[PDB]
């Protein structure tokens, strides 16, 4: 069985976690709590392959099922959407470990809702981000709306489309069976040491 | 022709022009000074922005991604592993706090580069004997990093091997010492490290 290793915490791994989950592939977790010979994370191990890279680790899956494109125009579009969400989470992710958090915190947020229109006009003419059928980067953006969420509550009034969306990811059968398993890792969104999505608890 | 748009730097699209050139596809730059998401790229029906999207999709087009999910992975891990670098360059040379931020990097950059030395031990370039498009996002890394720190190769004769070798491929030989060449900025002009006119 391919083993998936991480923090445990959402991390850089949570949209691979509900990849994984949609697509109802079994794999076992090393989950390595707060306290080859490091190790370097996240890894992924099946029989072929050892990956480490978190975009490499989710590509693959994605491409084990036929689900990056069928085309170069395709694929390039799916790696723009890619990119598209990978600006909003590493945006927080940047600034998550500052001291300074509170400050840059307003930089980042005043930007956010030029980044989330994006998906909002996109949305308004596809159910998922690439259309009927849902594609990995459905579950980065899952990802960033639960993480900018925490940051401002508020970030997602002006956009009832990403509502609606956030709202249809929870509703596949897989996804809200995981959600509600033993399995789902809640809390940390970042490393426990950050100043946000950090400690024990929301 | 293809056109390729991004401020007139070297920044996040110095690959892909070291790609185009090699692959020898004729393109036009929109090249902007001193409003688009930039990078961009427009061929014929697709128009791209997300310069990882652009340089892949170039690759993609001459059937240089892999030809299975294995290789295909293989080449995003290298992707991710030259971006942690790249990107790490990136993330500090705005910063005010640059100069302290720089001690930091240049501790935990010895321990990015073995990977790609060891990989390059037994392997002519990063995939083996044919050049694929994490080769230059590596060159254009190797390249920044030693603006930041000269010595930083002193220890890797592998990297420093492998930057000359990726020179004096013909395309990338001429394409160097052309007109078309941007030598400088390596950041957006007002970077506090690879910033200003000149070095």
């Amino acid at each position: 069985s391919p083993i998936l290793g991480y923090w445990k915490i959402k991390g850089l791994v949570q949209p691979t976690r509900l990849l994984l989950e949609y697509l109802e592939e079994k794999y076992e977790e090393h989950l390595y709590e707060r306290d080859l010979e490091f190790p370097n994370l996240p890894y992924y191990i099946d029989g072929d392959v050892k990956l480490t890279q978190s975009m490499a680790i989710i590509r693959y899956i994605a491409d084990k099922h036929n689900m990056l494109g069928g085309c170069p125009k395709e694929r390039a579009e799916i790696s723009m959407l890619e990119g598209a969400v990978l600006d909003i989470r590493y945006g927080v992710s940047r600034i998550a470990y500052s001291k300074d958090f509170e400050t840059l915190k307003v930089d980042f947020l005043s930007k956010l809702p030029e980044m989330l229109k994006m998906f909002e006009d996109r949305l308004c003419h596809k159910t998922y981000l690439n259309g009927d059928h849902v594609t990995h980067p459905d579950f980065m953006l899952y990802d960033a709306l639960d993480v900018v969420l925490y940051m401002d509550p508020m970030c997602l009034d002006a956009f009832p489309k990403l509502v609606c969306f956030k709202k249809r990811i929870e509703a596949i059968p897989q996804i809200d069976k995981y959600l509600k398993s033993s399995k789902y890792i809640a809390w940390p969104l970042q490393g426990w040491q950050a100043t946000f999505g950090g400690g024990d608890h929301p």
